[PDB]
């Protein structure tokens, strides 16, 4: 749902601020983190790509071999309402990103390419949120 993907999004982002200081990041990624829902709406920045693999290793939704953490990453859909059907749905849509994305050896575009095949089947299965809730106050 669109109400669970919110509360996910808004926990997946509460470390932006965080790790664009780990990473020195500039702040002309924050229009990528406050559009990241908007359909149709490509980030193409790979420090953006940077800043996401940041927040997914702060989950610990990153394997020791760079792929999904499948435990962890359901962990953290569950904590936020997901019962065990979404958080399969779930980590099988990003699995299937993972497997479809043009193969990139950068982490920081690989990792971008992956949220962008991601966003787009959360929004072919209606369940996006409002454009912005990635970054909800974090910024403020
Ligand atoms: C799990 C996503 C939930 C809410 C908001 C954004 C997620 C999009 C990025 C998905 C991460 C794909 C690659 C990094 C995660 C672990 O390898």
């Amino acid at each position: 749902s669109p109400e669970i993907m919110k509360d996910l999004s808004i926990n997946f982002g509460k470390a932006l601020d965080t790790c664009k200081k780990e990473l020195d990041l500039p702040d002309s990624i924050n229009e990528d983190f406050y559009k990241f829902w908007k359909e149709d709406y490509e980030i193409t920045n790979r420090l953006t790509g940077c800043a996401i693999k940041c927040l997914s290793e702060k989950l610990e939704m990153v394997d020791a071999d760079g792929k999904l953490h499948h435990g962890n990453a359901r962990e953290f859909a569950m904590k936020h309402g997901a019962d065990d059907a979404m958080a399969k749905q779930l980590v099988d849509l990003i699995h299937g990103c993972e497997k479809s994305i043009p193969p990139n050896d950068d982490r920081c575009m690989e990792v971008l390419s992956i949220a962008m095949c991601f966003k787009k089947e959360i929004h072919n299965l209606k369940w996006a949120p409002n454009m912005e809730v990635v970054v909800g106050e974090v910024l403020a």
